[PDB]
């Protein structure tokens, strides 16, 4: 179908959210550009409000919201009375609205308005306005635009089908939200007349809305989100009406809602009334706060609802009071004390498993407990009554600890925190072992990190407040729960596809019994490693050990005998997960003791783990070993079936594997499988015939390597467990200050974790340990092992090649910028190259954090306590950059080169976390790094730029001052290439390190960056252009940019040339006017001169952009202005300075071959002082001017002759280079695209009506011609922009991939926006215009042949005024006016020159119907592509801005226009044709489709049918191909067949013919005779 039908149908079948939301923005954009198509888009999304699917109704209601926002508000300068509403009659006599099964077919087939007129009679009865229950056998721009629509919605509010009532309520919500004020008004009345007419209409809707709250009994028990889907929604619609009605109408709605709550019960009427009151306080809280009578009644309603039996009534009641919980506490402290215990009463009846709706009750209690006033009034009631003591109330919060909503579980821990920080007299009846167990259970099973943090923070205060009383009391309350809680802290963790479930009987409910929108903690209690991340289970054992470690540090040691037996037993457990957790509990116990000697009884069991050998198997890794046996067996079974080997020679594998329970010492192990692939694969290969081996060995080698894959997979899995347990035991020893005599094995255990540990929390613990171990050694001599540890950390922070280059690999590179290589090289993908690179990133991550923690432990004493660090960072730079570079530093075999690289690698690794007292040491090294930026070796310049950028981001005062004073001023220097490459590179890495923090410092960066895009070195141009693109992306468009804090006041003074640039770049309306210095013959409009200001701004700062002005605004003139002015201005400065950058060079204008004459004509008209060469013609003609093109000011060239003669055109240098329809360059691989990019030009422009289509790669190719590096190379552009965009558009894409693809669209549009000048023709009388085209060779031949015969008699019959003489002259003019359109109109069989013409067409090898002989056909496709109509899915393609009418006089011409232009040339255009041949009945059909479906681009028709009174509205442009002798007969048929917008009228006229002469003349004999002369 059409675009609009396919675009709307996506609302139903949008597979992802991104695909559905993209369709609603297309419809919203379609309304924004074509505001008159409002009721064509709405009449297709409104039917989707009755859809049987929930999301389709939601999406369709969303589109109505977006489409209506793009409609102008309506200011024109049978109703219901809200007061006369009786609650008793409607509830009693009304129609209960239920889930609707019945469908009455007799009504369904009625006229859509007769169906509506019938439902408006039945409505008064169904509402109960009669004294009886109504039964359906009694009855078997002048005004508001949406008033006809709202009748269908207000009537469908009571349809038996609950799906229809759902969509009708959402539709009314979106219409009244944007357009609520104008409803009801009618043109022809004063403000006071339709202000109350609006009040009556809004009261009429509120009347109907309250009825739905009373009558709707529908309830969906399936989902826990919404219980009353219609009452929840129709109350949301009531909120949109409240923000538009008077204060008196609100107080009337308030009383009617008050009767529904305090019914003077019934669940539905009480709930629906509360829902309405919920939005009254959330929308009109201002009006509610003066009238104290409303404040009392709305609070009386909440309190009754808060004590109601049903849970859903208490939820909406609590959600009503939250927005004014602060406001109600202050104003009425008398009612404050009664509100507290009623809220507390609501939580008392609840069990442990709470519905998702009950979460709003907790939100109400949490906001009340955040006020000190409420906390005091509770203590007064606690000292007075026993039933309000904290022992009976607080445990009512425990069922909320494991609530389904994530935000509720955090609000409870924050609330329970408030009670622990309240009093000692107050909070001890509830603070016991019962709450300690629930919190410890919360630590094991909580998945959210913020909630797990508060659980540990509450566990600390709960333990410390209870240990302050007596350490024996704390140990008694927890002794009853200590035994099972230990089994959960030491519980093993499984492998993906091998979950180790926890015993659910070890979890006590708040009810007291054990476990034996639900299943909140079952995924983790089951231990699903795939469903919940492997790192989430690990950080739940870490949190367990940290909790269990703190509680043990307070219990007296003699009563910890049961705890030690559990952990000593766990150190020898067959589960590696348990041994790791066991050693971590000992660690956190020794950390929290006052002295480390208290825990010194664990020294011997832990030193066993370090010194003894590790077990060769673990029970948690049994799945890996079982997987190894399968591969080993299939490898052997293949040695039997595929290769013919006897069963007796085959080895036998054990059926049970090691680590399994009840596994003998002869079970299957990894060592057995290593013997199968290493020694039995060889032994069994000797037992094959040399003929059998040749056929079977292919598939055997494949089976062998698949086995080794799993073998090395299991061995790596076990060695990871050996390192985890050894490192955890060593860290606990370091906590007990265990400094061995021979510390090599202790240090190795901690180091092996820092090298290889995928998990960050386990690695960060080992980094913090090795940082304290360095401090413990330097605090007691032992500088031997202390300086070897720090030296390894420094070595490990340089292994990631992405951060620290390998010097011998790049040692030979000079005059190269490695920053460009690093990104143009990572776009390599091999499994064993990405695994080794992953190990390097892990090793650096650990070592970097160890030095970070080391720098914070020693503070400002880091360089005095650890003097080896100062040597690594300072010594190599002093040797190499104090004076001349030693020749040793250039050799890749010498280690000196890498020592210099590592030195600067450590500086940027530790500068951020360095104590501010060590910044002078870094500043001492700055003169050495600047010396490296100037170096000739590129790898030194690369690291110097990364290092300096980091230093400037930390020491923002002196670091920036050094860069602006010592580096930036010498980017101009044309003698030292190496310093320029280094200085632009430190700018590149400065923007990358700081990010959007670079904003205040962009002042100092902008001029060196801009000027470097105009540099002789190609690499500096590219990296400066990429830098400039990142700046445009990172600026705040709407806000200003502050000044650099703390810098010199004299640095910011002389930099005002750089502030006017940034101001003009953000806002294009602040561009300085440009007085054209050449004598141009033109009246420049407000926008034309404004557009020339934009082109001069680009020329001034060496920028390039696209001129996207809509057709008619005159893009050709604005370009001739700027190129004539530029040639003049650079003719003056070349006379002043003679610099090569302003030498005389010709400009180049590339256009489609049809527009070659159009440019040549308008330069002749507006700028007659510019000499023009037209390098277009036959290959023979082009070769004369081929060698002489620089001898003029402008050179015009077609895209076709630019490919064949590119070797000629690139031999020249060009000033300007304009592309008249530049979208032909969008193909990056096209030959025309590559030829245009081989040109050396100074200033570039692109002229298009459409800048981009659906693809983003089209946009890259255009911007790659303008500013080469602006979007990067093609491969780096396909990565950051094209890959995520294409992935989010996948039918089944991830929710992360959707936002990754949406952030890229938004970022790509921001980089390219300041370089596209897109001014609409309409927003900021119909315009006639002439489109000129040139005659063809055949037309000139046929005109000359006519005047040779007929021209003799034309002189006779010209001024006769005779009878048949005026008939001969007229039909002689008809022959010419037909020939001006197409030669095929006049060259028909029977003509005297037919046989001669066919010879001419044959000698040149063409046909008569060839479109090149009728230039009006070619001029029509160019006029259509300049209006965005024709281009060379409805979803991703943009909305076309115009629709056209195309008029012709003859039916034969329309066939050419149809079969040639719209079928061969522009096949993507949707069109309809209208002839007098078509039936007068069928022609009315397609005229309707043109006004009902706005996706018809063009309507072809002849001027005969246009005068038939048919009226069209969607037309925006009108084109005339053929013309009548009376030029107003064309004006009649146009207006007769046709306002808000402006209409563009185009006359296609061949220059030099009678068309240019007839249309000019507004008859004398000699003036008639001149119609037969060309020119």
């Amino acid at each position: 179908a059409t675009r609009l039908d396919r675009l709307v149908t996506i609302l139903e079948t949008g597979s992802t959210r991104l695909i559905r939301d993209t369709a609603v923005n297309q419809l919203a954009d379609w309304q924004k550009q074509h505001p008159e198509e409002l009721f064509n888009l709405l009449s297709r999304v409104v039917p989707y409000l009755r859809h049987k699917d929930w999301e389709t109704r939601t999406t369709a209601a969303k589109a109505i919201g977006k489409i209506i926002e793009n409609a102008p508000l309506y200011d024109p300068n049978n109703f219901f009375r809200l007061e006369s509403l009786d609650v008793a009659t409607i509830v009693k006599y009304g129609r209960p609205l239920l889930r609707g099964g019945p469908v009455d077919y007799n009504l369904a087939a009625l006229d859509p308005q007769k169906r509506l007129a019938h439902l408006k009679k039945t409505l008064n009865g169904r509402l109960g306005l009669l004294g009886r229950v109504f039964e359906d056998e009694e009855m078997p721009g002048a005004e508001w635009p949406f008033e006809r629509l709202c009748e269908f919605l207000k009537v469908d509010l009571f349809d038996p089908q609950w799906e229809t009532r759902h969509g009708a309520a959402m539709g009314l919500r979106e219409v009244i939200r944007v357009h609520g004020a104008g409803a009801g008004r009618r043109r022809g009345k004063t403000r006071k007349e339709n202000n109350d007419l609006n009040r009556q209409w809004l009261d009429d809707l509120a009347y109907r809305l309250l009825c739905v709250l009373m009558l709707d009994k529908f309830t969906d028990y399936s989902s826990d989100t919404s219980v009353a889907p219609i009452r929840e929604t129709v109350g949301q619609t009531l909120g949109a009406v409240l923000r538009h009605i008077s204060v008196e109408s609100v107080h009337a709605i308030y009383r009617l809602l008050y009767c529904m709550v305090t019914q003077e019960n019934m669940w539905a009427v009480c709930h629906g009334g509360m829902v309405g009151l919920r939005y009254v306080v959330a929308v009109r809280k201002d009006l509610l706060l003066q009238d104290g009578d409303m404040i009392d009644g709305v609070v009386r309603c909440v309190m009754q609802g808060l004590g109601d039996i049903d849970d859903d009534v208490r939820s909406v009641s609590a959600a009503t009071l939250i927005p004014m919980a602060k406001e109600f506490v202050m104003m009425r402290r008398s009612a404050l004390d009664s509100l507290i215990n009623i809220v507390w009463e609501s939580l008392s009846n609840l069990g442990d498993d709470l519905s998702a709706s009950t979460g709003k009750i907790m939100d109400l209690l949490a906001t009340l407990c955040s006020f000190p006033e409420v906390l005091e009034a509770m203590k007064v009631s606690a000292s007075q009554d026993e039933e309000r003591s904290f022992t009976l109330l607080v445990p009512r919060l425990y069922p909320f600890l494991r609530h389904t909503i994530t935000s509720v579980r955090l609000a409870v821990l924050k609330a329970l925190m408030t009670f622990a920080n309240l009093g000692g007299e107050t909070s001890q009846g509830w603070l016991n072992g019962r709450i300690l167990r629930l919190i410890f259970q919360n630590i094991i099973v909580e998945r959210d990190q913020d909630t797990l943090n508060m659980s540990l923070e509450l566990w600390t205060t709960l333990v410390r407040r209870l240990a302050a009383r007596d350490p024996a009391i704390l140990a008694d309350e927890f002794e009853a729960h200590a035994e099972p809680m230990m089994q959960l802290a030491l519980h093993p963790i499984g492998v993906p596809r091998h979950p180790i479930p926890m015993n659910p009987a070890l979890f006590q409910k708040p009810s007291g019994g054990t476990y034996s929108t639900h299943d909140v903690d079952g995924h983790m209690i089951q231990g699903e490693v795939d469903l919940v991340g492997v790192d989430v289970l690990i950080r739940s054992r870490i949190s367990a050990a940290k909790a269990m470690g703190l509680i043990m540090s307070f219990i007296p040691t003699p009563r910890l005998a049961s705890y030690d037996t559990a952990v000593l037993q766990a150190l020898s457990s067959p589960y590696a997960s348990t041994q790791l957790a066991a050693a971590m509990v000992i660690d956190e116990y020794a950390k929290n003791c006052s002295t480390p000697e208290v825990a010194s009884r664990f020294i011997e069991p832990l030193q066993k783990i370090i010194d003894l050998e590790r077990p060769s198997h673990y029970r948690d890794l049994v799945t890996y070993v079982q997987r190894v046996r399968s591969a080993s067996q299939q490898l052997i079974n293949l040695f039997r079936d595929h290769g013919k080997v006897s069963q007796g020679k085959l080895p036998t594998l054990a059926v049970v594997v090691q680590g399994e329970p009840e596994a003998g010492p002869g079970a299957f192990s990894i060592a057995n499988a290593e013997k199968v692939v290493n020694e039995d694969f060889e032994r069994l290969k000797r037992l094959m015939a040399p003929g059998q081996r040749l056929i079977a060995l292919p598939q055997l080698n494949e089976a062998r390597e698949q086995t080794v894959e799993v073998i090395e997979e299991a061995k790596a899995a076990k060695e990871a467990r050996d390192a985890r347990i050894k490192a955890a035991a060593a860290c606990a020893l370091v906590a007990m200050k265990v400094l061995p005599k021979k510390p090599s094995p202790l240090i190795k255990a901690i180091m092996d974790s820092i090298k290889t540990e995928e998990n960050q929390e386990l690695q960060s613990r080992s980094a913090a340990t090795i940082a304290r171990l360095v401090q413990l050694f330097t605090e007691s001599g032992r500088r031997g092992p202390a300086e070897k540890v720090v030296a390894n950390l420094v070595k490990f922070s340089c292994v990631e090649v992405a951060e620290t280059p390998e010097f011998p690999i790049h040692a030979h590179k000079t005059n190269v910028i490695l920053s460009m290589q690093k990104e143009e090289d990572r776009v390599p993908d091999a499994v064993k190259y990405a695994r080794e690179a992953k190990a390097a990133r892990i090793t650096r991550r650990g070592a970097k954090e160890a030095l970070e923690i080391l720098s914070k432990n020693f503070g400002a004493e880091l360089l005095e306590r650890v003097p080896t660090l100062r040597t690594f960072m300072e010594e190599p730079l002093v040797r190499a950059f104090s004076g001349d570079l030693p020749p040793e530093a250039r050799d890749p075999e010498n280690a000196f080169g890498q020592e210099i690289v590592d030195a600067m690698s450590v500086i940027r690794t530790m500068t951020p976390t360095l104590h501010p007292a060590l910044h002078p040491f870094v500043m001492q090294q700055v003169p050495l790094v600047i010396k490296a930026l100037r170096s000739d070796l590129s790898v030194f310049r690369y690291m110097a730029a990364k290092c300096m950028a980091t230093i400037c981001s930390v020491i923002t005062v002196d670091g920036m001052t050094a860069l602006v004073e010592k580096v930036l001023p010498s980017i101009n220097n044309p003698l030292d290439l190496s310093f320029r490459q280094g200085a632009i590179e430190v700018i590149y890495h400065l923007i990358a390190v700081m990010g959007d923090a670079i904003l205040p410092y962009v002042i100092f960066l902008i001029v060196p960056v801009l000027g470097r895009m105009s540099d002789s070195d190609n690499q500096i141009r590219l990296i400066a252009t990429t830098s400039f693109a990142t700046l445009v992306k990172l600026v705040p468009l709407e806000a200003g940019i502050p000044d650099p804090p703390g810098l010199s006041e004299e640095l910011l003074k002389g930099r005002d040339r750089e502030r006017t640039f940034i101001a003009q770049l953000l806002d294009p309306k602040k561009i300085e006017p440009f007085k054209i210095p050449v004598a141009i013959k033109a009246e420049l409009r407000s926008y034309q001169q404004e557009g020339v200001n934009w082109l001069a701004f680009l020329n001034k700062y060496h920028l390039h952009g696209i001129l996207c002005d809509d057709m008619g605004l005159g893009k050709t003139l604005q370009t001739i202005c700027i190129v004539a002015s530029d040639h003049h201005q650079r003719a003056e400065e070349f006379a002043r300075t003679g610099a090569p950058e302003v030498r005389k060079l010709p400009s180049l204008i590339i256009c489609p071959p049809t527009l070659s004459g159009h440019w040549q004509q308008e330069i002749k008209t507006y700028a007659p002082f510019l000499t023009v060469t037209a390098y277009v013609g036959s290959p023979a003609e082009r070769r004369a001017m081929k060698d002489s093109l620089d001898k003029t000011d402008i050179v015009i060239t077609s895209y076709d002759v630019c490919r064949n003669d590119i070797d000629v055109i690139e031999k020249y240098n060009w000033n300007y280079c304009v592309l008249d329809q530049g979208h032909l360059i969008k193909n990056p691989k096209a030959k025309i695209t590559l030829a245009v990019k081989r040109l050396t030009s100074n200033h570039r422009l692109i002229l298009t009506g459409t800048p981009i289509q659906n693809n983003v790669l089209e946009l890259w190719s255009l911007f790659d011609f303008l500013m080469p590096g602006f979007l990067g190379a093609e491969k780096v552009f396909l990565d950051r922009f094209a890959k995520p965009i294409a992935n989010s558009r996948y039918s089944k894409a991830s929710s992360k991939e959707q936002e990754a693809g949406a952030l890229a669209i938004e970022a790509l549009h921001k980089q390219v926006l300041p370089f596209l000048l897109r001014r609409l023709k309409e927003e900021v009388p119909k315009i006639l215009q002439n489109y000129y085209c040139d005659l063809s060779d055949l037309q000139r031949k046929l005109f000359e042949d006519f005047t040779k015969r007929e021209g003799k008699k034309i002189t006779e019959t010209a001024g006769r005024d005779d009878k048949e003489a005026k008939q001969h002259i007229f039909q002689a003019l008809q022959y010419m006016r037909k020939l001006c359109n197409s030669p095929a109109l006049v060259m028909k069989p029977g003509h005297k020159a037919y046989e001669d013409t066919q010879k001419y067409l044959a000698k040149h090898g063409t046909t008569l119907e060839d479109p090149i002989h009728a230039p009006k056909l070619g001029a029509l496709r160019d006029l259509l592509v300049d209006c965005g109509i024709g281009v060379e899915d409805p979803l991703y393609t943009p909305i076309k801005p115009h629709r056209a009418l195309i008029f012709c006089q003859m039916k034969e011409m329309l066939d050419m226009v149809q079969n040639t232009v719209l079928k061969q040339m522009l096949p993507s255009v949707s069109y309809l044709r209208l002839d007098g041949s078509v039936e007068a009945n069928k022609r009315q059909d397609i005229v309707n489709k043109f006004n009902s479906d706005p996706s018809y681009d063009v309507l072809l028709l002849t001027t005969s049918v246009g005068g038939l009174g048919l009226n069209l509205t969607g037309a925006d442009t009108v084109i005339f191909v053929e013309h009548d002798w009376n030029p107003q007969k064309d004006l009649q048929a146009m207006d007769r067949a046709h306002q808000k917008k402006v209409v563009n009228v185009y006359r296609i006229i061949t220059r030099g013919t009678l068309e240019e002469k007839i249309l000019s003349l507004q008859m004398d004999t000699d003036q008639i005779l001149d119609l037969f002369n060309l020119g």
